[PDB]
RNA sequence: GGGAAUCCCUUCUGCAGCACCGUUUUAGAGCUAGAAAUAGCAAGUUAAAAUAAGGCUAGUCCGUUAUCAACUUGAAAAAGUG
DNA sequence: CAATACCTGGTGCTGCAGACGGGGTTCC
DNA sequence: CCAGGTATTG
């Protein structure tokens, strides 16, 4: 009675729970029932499962929040411009902005004339005739010298400001890198300057048309190279052109380089990458690569601007007008062609918005892509459509001006047109001259990402600090906003403090002191032996100093070969030396030292300790800030120390990331007796050579004492705060908090008696096609492969394992250097790099596509050495293209390092059994600290409750070994059953082997451990491979842990119990008010106004609102023309938008809806999934205010569940055991009819879907000659009809059963409402029939 | 067992700053023949404004995450109840 | 009222911090 | 993908 344990199964949508006794039995209690029914108590088994909707991330909320801010600020830009235009526009047209503001209104509601620009129909029609698009007006106002109407000037400037373009490019544009011809010519000039003996004849080469052509980068490269005889695309000039076109050329073979020189102008590394390449071949080639960069800028701009820039200063608007003119010409030609050749199709093409013709393209919902797909065969079917087809395949036919690709347009182009119009019209309007830079600033200004929202103490997201308390504008931003303090707070609010010194900021990752620390920390544990030496020796202080000065300060990376040859041979005169503590090359390195040595070119400055501070500060500025102007402002204090050239090169250098220790810990605090810092000991510590860990843990030093003193205790978090700050998915965090609440309630159930053990098991948890396609595109263009050209793929298709592996392997076998056939993927094998017997990893990271798995070698180990020798280079190419990860490459190449040792296999099995994920440890810590709170005489924790953590494989193997099978589709009982089995297995496992507590309980020979952990669960078995007692006891205590004659029967009876407390968490719905779609006007009271005065009957709006929670209303409503009061009882869905109004005053809200004399005390708040019971135990859940969900569980008996598992081949064993299971299936075939009858009785009692049940019965009687396996597999599908929750469709073979929905909630108003606690053991039942007259 | 620093990374959480579309109502004089029903043709590419209703704290801020059985108290926060 | 069937905001970019899981060097 | 809103049909 008093002693019990708890089993828990923590999932993303469920928390299973069970209470067990000494004999692994589940108790049952009488629980009091509250309410107004005649039932005063109820018998409950202490087993169940809480169900809840998934916890959501904050991402969608954040995207909507930032979009909201962007809409507000766009409006503010327009408002700034209008404030500038106010007075003079009032002189010209005192209602122009008023007409713009009310343009959306219907004429009935307009307070001014309905024509926006000019206020009369003649002028308006004339305007549209002269300027059919806004880009016509923009080009005119840029080119013309005449004084223009102020309203048209405003419209042009406002159109530029409202849709200003991206900010991906820093600086200014059109810096004479505009022409592709001239930059190509200059690239030829530079190349011919370096290679006089090998010049290129570029005469007659139309570089403009070739490089700006609308074709793939590689195709344009091929076109240009074809125009150059004796020049190949992978030559030097070909690689430069490929770099300008945006490809990833490898300049290695061009310059006979050893280090691969892959360059892409888009990658962040290029600025350093080039500097690396230029380090090997010299700086004579710098001019060449920079000329190629200029050419790249030219080609990128030629993508956007398709017009000659010498006829107009508005090339973008001119290109839009080109779109318009070609659209007009081609539409005229297409209309004439269709009239002549296909006159019957003309109406469908140009009049039917429902079809994807021109009518649906302009008036319907047809996109440019859909319109091209619809009209492609029509153009092919006709004659004279040759050039129209050319334009269609170029995606340049009948184009609009506002299109999806206009995202390419940089803001500098709109800025050029804006500045041009201002320059034209400031000659006539003085306020345009005085406010020119102001309007330009309105277009150009961005709030920096490091500043955040410009709040004033009412934003939990803001961090900006102001230099003065006044309104921030785009023009006073630098003066009002403290950009320095704001940018510093942006980082320091997120960065960790030193854990050893909690009040000390952490050093920058690339700090010189930090890398000195890391290098000395690694170097102090290096040992070496020679011949005459008796014992390996540490490196002395002088030796480490010499190694740093000779190797670490002359090479970016120091290898063990460099250590042996460049020091031990050159200095110590050793011909042979054995090194330990480092393999291949040192992990740490003085990278910042070499960066700054290249930049400032003063090694003595870098080595002088007096400059330490300065250098540190500099790196800090390069790490703390990312804006080059702010970096310049901060480095200005050291301008006197370096040349202007060095200062510029220093500006361009930037670092990211932070270390993990503070400067005060590394080189600040000093040991009391020695007076030496941590770094001082790392540089020299006699013959002990203590490292960081030893230094801060040595009781003979002051470091440990000072670290203990420096720790501070912050304000303790709450349970919810602690769980929220955990590192994990918000879904599993929701599960964790629910688990803790379940444990608290269970302890209260057991009379505040704490359990003996708590066994917890956390489920392994596994758009995305977009990320996969991004990976494959990047890796293939980085690879330089044409696999996407020769074989096109949709991102969705990549959800196929084998095809995704095909593209990740560039269509090649991973074990044989051969090509694979896409059409033969069904014949190929997917192989685990490390076998799944050892590592149960089914990720693409551990899988590989090969023709035959036989070719991997031996199945017991990692791929053989022969395969590695064959395929290592191909694997390295796949690695550098990110097509395979480093771990995948290392597992693939482990055979050359000995392959899998026996220790590796032992560790793999141990991993399969012992849980090591950090989040599970955090849950165990939470439970352990809540259960165990007292301390003993030695002030050590008293662990009354053992928190055991198990992995899912233990209970899964238990179920499969002792035929306690699970079928998830039958019902939700399997969560509770998993919890029960977790408790049983964990308690029994630690009872049998107490020494396992260290492995399995929270708190403080390889063949032998492999054998042991593989045979840890054999004590449950009676006979193993190739016998054991029926009673299993503990060896030392003699206590019984498992009775194989009685306890298995207990587990069976527990899993057979029909009454299981499955509780669906009732939740108030939150989030969006309704569907986002802005529907057109319609006569319906379902439409919701998008603005207070926008009557949806005239303006359209939203519908489909989400009900936050329903409310039971008992009141009277007026009836008929007489308004006679009639008593009612009904459900009112309070929408999310209505919730605040309803809660502020419920009576006023309800009376506004029409209810009179509302019984205030009878108002019942009913969230989603509110439980109601009707007749014959039939239950419903509240799906909404006008729909219900299935509220019952189908407790299918255990015999039928195990039969369904075995018959369907759900998941083997000995062939004799296989045939025993097959013979049992065939001997119990009648279980099929018995299961169908169980389902039918359940559906007639509870589901009440006459049509669906009859159709299912007909479908079952139709496929009775089908194989037993397939019939069982589809019986599994049938349980969707009876599953708890929302109805859904399901297929029995090819017969589709659509969901029967409960579109009415009238009945629950007279049924019994059931309020359940979190476990469901405590209930309050309210007979709703006793409400209302 | 647990933990630390470094290397190669890997995956995910949280935050800020932007762009392009979409949609919605209005504006872009449709014409001719019919009494009209309708028929024959012309035309189409653009813009304004909104983009959670809105809020007070009035900021170039905030408004979709997390958390929530019932009951007794409680203004609430919370505690308590089988 | 029951069956039925439709519908459902999307794309692209920049910058930053952190923990996580897992191979390796060294330690507590 | 779900699964609740909506209108159409009856
Ligand atoms: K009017
Ligand atoms: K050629
Ligand atoms: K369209
Ligand atoms: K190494
Ligand atoms: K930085
Ligand atoms: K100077
Ligand atoms: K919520
Ligand atoms: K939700
Ligand atoms: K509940
Ligand atoms: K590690
Ligand atoms: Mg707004
Ligand atoms: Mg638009």
């Amino acid at each position: 009675d008093k002693k019990y344990s708890i089993g828990l199964a923590i999932g993303t949508n469920s928390v299973g729970w069970a209470v067990i006794t000494d004999e692994y039995k589940v108790p049952s209690k009488k629980f009091k029932v509250l309410g107004n029914t005649d039932r005063h108590s109820i018998k409950k088994n202490l087993i169940g499962a809480l169900l809840f909707d998934s916890g959501e991330t904050a991402e969608a909320t954040r995207l909507k929040r930032t979009a909201r801010r962007r809409y507000t600020r766009r409006k503010n830009r327009i408002c700034y411009l209008q404030e500038i235009f106010s007075n003079e526009m009032a002189k010209v047209d005192d209602s122009f902005f008023h007409r713009l503001e009310e343009s959306f209104l219907v004429e009935e509601d307009k307070k001014h004339e309905r024509h926006p620009i000019f206020g009369n129909i003649v002028d308006e029609v004339a305007y549209h005739e002269k300027y059919p698009t806004i880009y016509h007006l923009r080009k005119k106002l840029v080119d013309s010298t005449d004084k223009a109407d102020l309203r048209l000037i405003y419209l042009a400037l406002a159109h530029m400001i409202k849709f200003r373009g991206h900010f991906l490019i820093e600086g200014d544009l059109n810096p004479d890198n505009s022409d592709v011809d001239k930059l190509f010519i200059q690239l030829v000039q530079t190349y011919n300057q370096l290679f006089e003996e090998n010049p290129i004849n570029a005469s007659g080469v139309d570089a403009k048309a070739i490089l700006s052509a609308r074709l793939s980068k590689s195709r344009r490269l091929e076109n240009l190279i074809a125009q150059l005889p004796g020049e190949k695309k992978n030559g030097l000039f070909g690689n430069l052109i490929a770099l300008s076109l945006g490809l990833t050329p490898n300049f290695k073979s061009n310059f006979d380089l050893a280090e691969d020189a892959k360059l892409q102008l888009s990658k962040d590394t290029y600025d350093d990458d080039l500097d690396n390449l230029l380090a090997q071949i010299g700086d004579q080639y710098a001019d060449l690569f920079l000329a190629a960069k200029n050419l790249s800028d030219a080609i990128l701009l030629s993508d956007i601007l398709r017009v000659n820039t010498e006829i107009t200063k508005a090339p973008l608007s001119a290109s839009m007008i080109k779109r318009y003119d070609e659209h007009h010409q081609d539409l005229t030609l297409l209309k004439a062609l269709v009239r002549q050749q296909l006159p019957e199709k003309y109406k469908e093409i140009f009049f039917d918005q429902s079809k994807n013709g021109y009518a649906g393209y302009i008036d319907g919902g047809a996109s440019q892509e859909e319109f091209y797909k619809f009209i492609k065969p029509i153009l092919e079917k006709m004659d004279g459509t040759e050039e129209l087809l050319v334009k269609l395949n170029r995606e340049d036919l009948l184009r609009k001006q506002r299109t999806f690709d206009n995202g390419s347009i940089p803001h500098q182009i709109h800025l050029g047109e804006l500045h041009a119009i201002l320059r034209r019209q400031e000659d006539f309007y003085p306020f345009l001259k005085d406010n020119r830079e102001k309007i330009e600033k309105i277009l150009t200004f961005r709030i920096p990402y490091y500043v955040g929202p410009l709040a004033r103490g009412n934003s939990r997201f803001a961090w900006m600090t102001r230099k003065s308390e006044e309104t921030i504008t785009p023009w006073n931003f630098e003066e009002v906003v403290d950009k320095g303090a704001s940018a510093q707070s942006f980082i320091e609010r997120m960065t960790n403090f030193d854990k050893n010194l909690p009040n000390e900021k952490v050093l920058p990752k690339h700090s010189l002191l930090y890398e000195y620390f890391t290098v000395y920390n690694e170097l102090t544990k290096v040992k070496y032996v020679t011949e005459g030496m008796r014992k390996p020796a540490f490196l002395s202080g002088e030796q480490k100093k010499a190694i740093v000065d000779l190797l670490f300060k002359t090479n970016r990376k120091v290898t063990v070969k460099q250590l042996k040859e460049d020091y031990f041979k050159k200095i110590e005169c050793f011909d042979s030396v054995e090194i330990s503590g480092v393999e291949d090359r040192f992990n740490a390195s003085l990278g910042t030292y070499h960066d700054l040595l290249k930049i400032i070119k003063d090694k003595d400055f870098l080595d002088n300790e007096e400059n330490e501070d300065i250098l540190e500060d500099i790196v800090l500025t390069l790490t703390l800030f990312e804006d080059r102007e702010m970096i310049e402002e901060r480095l200005k204090t050291y301008a006197h120390l370096f040349d202007d050239k060095v200062m510029k090169q220093l500006k361009r250098r930037r670092y990211t990331g932070w270390g993990r220790l503070s400067r005060k810990l590394i080189n600040g605090i000093r040991d009391k007796q020695s007076g030496k810092t941590i770094l001082d000991f790392l540089k020299s510590d006699g013959f002990a050579n203590r490292n960081f860990m030893q230094l801060i843990h040595d009781d003979s030093l002051t470091f440990k004492e000072d670290i203990q003193k420096a720790q501070v205790s912050g304000q303790g978090d709450s349970l919810h705060e602690h769980i929220a700050n955990l590192a994990g998915s918000p879904a599993i965090k929701k599960g964790i908090l629910q688990t803790v609440k379940v444990v608290d309630e269970l302890v209260k159930v057991m009379g505040r008696h704490k359990p003996e053990n708590i066994v917890i098991e956390m489920a392994r948890e596994n758009k995305n096609s977009r990320e996969r396609m991004k990976r494959i595109e990047e890796g293939i263009k980085e690879l330089g492969s044409q696999i996407l050209k020769e074989h096109p793929v949709e991102n969705t298709q990549l959800q196929n394992e084998k095809l995704y592996l095909y593209y990740l392997q560039n269509g090649r076998d991973m074990y044989v250097d051969q090509e694979l056939d896409i059409n033969r993927l069904s014949d190929y094998d997917v192989d685990a790099i490390v076998p799944q017997s050892f590592l149960k990893d089914d990720s693409i990271d551990n899988k590989v596509l090969t023709r035959s798995d036989k070719n991997r070698g031996k199945s017991d180990n990692v791929p053989s050495e022969e395969v590695v020798k064959k395929m290592k280079n191909y694997w390295r190419q796949l690695l550098n293209a990110k097509l395979i990860t480093q771990r995948k490459f290392d597992n693939l190449t482990k055979a050359e390092r000995g392959g899998l040792s026996e220790l590796d296999k032992a560790g793999f099995i141990k991993r399969q059994l012992v849980e090591t994920r950090q989040i599970t440890k955090h849950v165990a810590q939470i439970l352990d600290s809540r259960m165990n709170t007292k301390y003993d005489e030695n002030d050590k924790l008293i662990r009354e409750v053992k928190v055991i953590t198990l992995k899912s494989k233990l209970v899964s193997d238990f179920r499969k070994d002792f035929q306690f099978y699970k079928v998830r589709e039958i019902n939700n009982y399997h969560h509770a059953h998993d919890a029960y089995l977790n408790a049983v297995v964990g308690t029994a496992l630690i009872k049998k082997y107490p020494k396992l507590e260290s492995e399995f309980v929270y708190g403080d020979k390889a063949t032998a451990k492999y054998f042991f952990y593989s045979n840890i669960m054999n004590f449950f078995k009676t006979e193993i491979t190739l016998k054991r007692p029926l009673i299993e006891t503990n060896g030392e205590t003699g206590e019984i842990v498992w009775d194989k004659g009685r306890d298995f029967a207990t587990v069976r009876k527990v899993l057979s119990m029909p009454q299981v407390n499955i509780v669906k968490k009732t939740e108030v719905q939150t989030g969006g008010f309704s569907k986002e779609s802005i529907l057109p006007k319609r006569n319906s009271d379902k439409l919701i106004a998008r603005k207070k005065d926008w009557d949806p009957k005239k303006y359209g709006g939203f519908d489909s609102p989400t009900v936050a929670y329903s409310v039971l209303v008992v009141a009277k409503v007026e009836k008929g023309k007489s308004k006679k009061l009639k008593s009612v009882k009904e459900l009112l869905g309070i929408t999310i938008m209505e919730r605040s109004s309803f809660e502020k005053n419920p009576i006023d809200f309800l009376e506004a809806k029409g209810y009179k004399e509302v019984k205030k005390d009878l108002i019942i708040k009913l969230p989603k999934y509110s439980l109601f019971e009707l007749e014959n135990g039939r239950k419903r859940m509240l799906a909404s205010a006008g729909e219900l969900q299935k509220g019952n569980e189908l407790a299918l008996p255990s015999k039928y569940v195990n039969f369904l598992y075995l018959a369907s081949h759900y998941e083997k064993g000995s062939p004799e055991d296989n045939e025993q299971k097959q013979l049992f299936v065939e001997q119990h075939k009648h279980y099929l009819d018995e299961i169908i009858e169980q389902i039918s009785e359940f559906s007639k009692r509870v589901i009440l879907a006459d049509a669906n049940l009859d159709k299912v019965l007909s479908a079952y009687n139709k496929h009775r000659d089908k194989p037993i396996r397939e019939q069982a597999e589809n019986i599994i599908h049938l349980f969707t009809l009876t599953n708890l929750g929302a109805p859904a469709a399901f297929k029995y073979f090819d017969t589709t059963i659509d969901r029967k929905r409960y579109t009415s909630t009238k009945e629950v108003l007279d049924a019994t409402l059931i309020h359940q606690s979190i476990t469901g053991l405590y209930e309050t039942r309210i007979d709703l029939s006793q409400l209302g007259g």
